[PDB]
């Protein structure tokens, strides 16, 4: 019914309710480190995320989900690619089935164990719902994730997972830090791409992190037992919630990094 990830409804079928799916400018894409190239009028990339603004925790059947207080600048993202301030509103997780599947996107046709969006708003257009009808209204930081060692931003979240175990969930977490996610280097690949869930919006101006952050296997697990389901229904592991690469048509990829 609801789109999905599943084979009657999963990506392969959206673009017969969200024609886009089809578009110029769709995500994810793979990333081919030696077709990139370097851009010296990329300026330097601005992640303060001084002001924590967490507010929940939250599974809305599509993935792991945790939204952030956006009435003031307080997270935001601005340097790089990007033209003005962009306010940091919700964060997800995109988790796969298998250590060696997960990432949306790819770097050189790798996958990753997982993928965490930061979706971040232009400040500029009063609100997020008048910012996705833009092409420069997102702006979304993607972090690749690797099977490892822990990450210590992330435990105090997966110890309470069990709270938000269905789709429809929703637990009060003012203590999420997105600053504990970053990884030591902040050097990226950025092209212009679209949302990777419908509408399929392509008003994203991507921001992929080259370095993954390490998780520990307990911790991914502990991802893996979310349910896609709500509460009395048949379980349906909230895993594989990832878009396959899309064409990149004819996008620039370009690094930030010579
Ligand atoms: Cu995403």
């Amino acid at each position: 019914h609801h789109w999905g990830y599943g084979k009657h409804n999963g990506p392969e079928h959206w673009h017969k309710d969200f024609p886009i799916a089809k578009g110029e400018r769709q995500s994810p894409v793979d990333i081919d480190t030696h077709t990139a190239k370097y851009d010296p009028s990329l300026k330097p990339l601005s992640v303060s995320y001084d002001q924590a603004t967490s507010l929940r925790i939250l599974n809305n059947g599509h993935a792991f989900n945790v939204e952030f207080d956006d009435s003031q600048d307080k997270a935001v993202l601005k340097g790089g690619p990007l033209d003005g301030t962009y306010r940091l509103i919700q964060s997800h997780l995109h988790m796969g089935s298998l250590d060696g599947q997960g990432s949306e996107h790819t770097v050189d046709k790798k996958k990753y164990a997982a993928e965490l969006h930061l979706v971040h708003w232009n400040t500029k257009y009063g609100d997020f719902g008048k910012a996705v009808q833009q092409p420069d209204g997102l702006a979304v930081l993607g972090i690749f994730l690797k099977v490892g060692s822990a990450k210590p931003g992330l435990q105090k979240v997966v110890d309470v997972l069990d709270s938000i175990k269905t789709k429809g969930k929703s637990a009060d977490f003012t203590n999420f830090d997105p600053r504990g996610l970053l990884p030591e280097s902040l050097d990226y690949w950025t092209y212009p791409g679209s949302l990777t869930t419908p509408p399929l919006l392509e008003c994203v101006t991507w921001i992929v992190l080259k370095e993954p952050i390490s998780v520990s296997s307990e911790q991914v697990l502990k991802f893996r037992k979310l349910n896609f389901n709500g509460e009395g229904e048949p379980e349906e592991l909230m895993v594989d919630n990832w878009r396959p690469a899309q064409p990149l048509k004819n996008r620039q990829i370009k690094a930030s990094f010579k």
